[PDB]
């Protein structure tokens, strides 16, 4: 049996933060479906690299449940994110499952927008510290990855692949991140 | 006046080899193109990641010369750069003006096809050494970023961050790296 991961791409998305955890999760053998928020058309990310997604995600959402939900970062993208009533259901339905729900950079921001996770230690962007923290619902981590149960996040590109092992390591182990981890040359 | 890069995406193509660098270098005021080998339809790379390019390197030749030629890894993106005609007579002409030529991971192995920088120190991916310096053309380095003289080379996916600033470095200078390196999280 496979793990499946749920990568919501919206336009604005940062490309680092959306790439590097597709590409670091697949290595894991993880199925990973790209689900374009806005349909199947190509996304253009927030540098302009242009992402042709692997489904709409109205198609994406009626296969799941997935064992994570990942939220890239880029503020336009995690202001889509935000906004849609269709991220909403998904995150709220995960949330009730007990499933993993991943977000890095300015992605954890729409689990405020959506009310998730409230009472959970988490990481972002320092600059969306503010925003994440609007109410105190959240306390704040400076952790490259903070992991808090079911939430996951982390802060910036430069924190990516420790984001995509921590995934790794939470649906398929230990031995398979350290495996996964090796041939990326990491620091 | 703008400095301008080519990035060269071909299918097989690493996509966070390609990305990182596409990002980072528009992040310092770069203009990149990125450039498909094979036309402009949309390029899958090596982890199934669809990106569509701005232009066809067919177009994008004729726009040129570049202060940078950049080369993705990727084992069957590589090979497909050393197997183009296209591709070596951009970098013998980006050779010949003594403009910068970068490559990462399997990337470095299109310079030895092509017959580029011999006598130069390059590293690669730690699985590529052996391709990379059949005939003993260059001389090899395990530094996660090389630069010698105008060829600049580097290991993995996990160098991706550093190659790109490199590459920035070289082109824009020690403050700009330095001002687009800081908001990226890097360790």
């Amino acid at each position: 049996a496979s793990k499946r991961a749920l990568v919501i791409l919206a336009k604005g998305a940062e490309e680092m933060d959306t790439v590097i955890p597709v590409d670091v999760m697949r290595r894991a053998g993880i199925k990973v479906t790209v689900a374009g928020l806005a349909g199947k058309d190509p996304v253009q990310c927030s540098r302009d690299v242009v992402i042709c997604p692997d489904a709409s995600l109205e198609d994406a959402k009626k296969e799941g449940p997935y064992d994570v939900v990942v939220l890239p970062g880029g503020n336009l993208g995690a202001q889509n994110l935000s906004e849609s009533a269709a991220v909403k259901e998904i995150l709220k339905e995960q949330e009730n499952r007990k499933g993993l729900i991943a977000a890095i950079c300015a992605g954890p921001t729409a689990l405020l927008a959506h009310e998730i996770g409230f009472g959970s230690k988490v990481t972002t962007h320092p600059l969306a510290k503010d925003k994440m923290m609007n109410g105190g619902h959240y306390t704040y981590s400076e952790n490259r990855v903070e992991k808090d149960g079911l939430i996951l996040t982390s802060r910036g590109p430069g924190t990516s692949f420790e984001f995509a092992l921590a995934i790794v390591e939470a649906l398929n182990g230990k031995e398979v991140a350290a495996q996964v981890k090796a041939p990326l040359v990491l620091k």
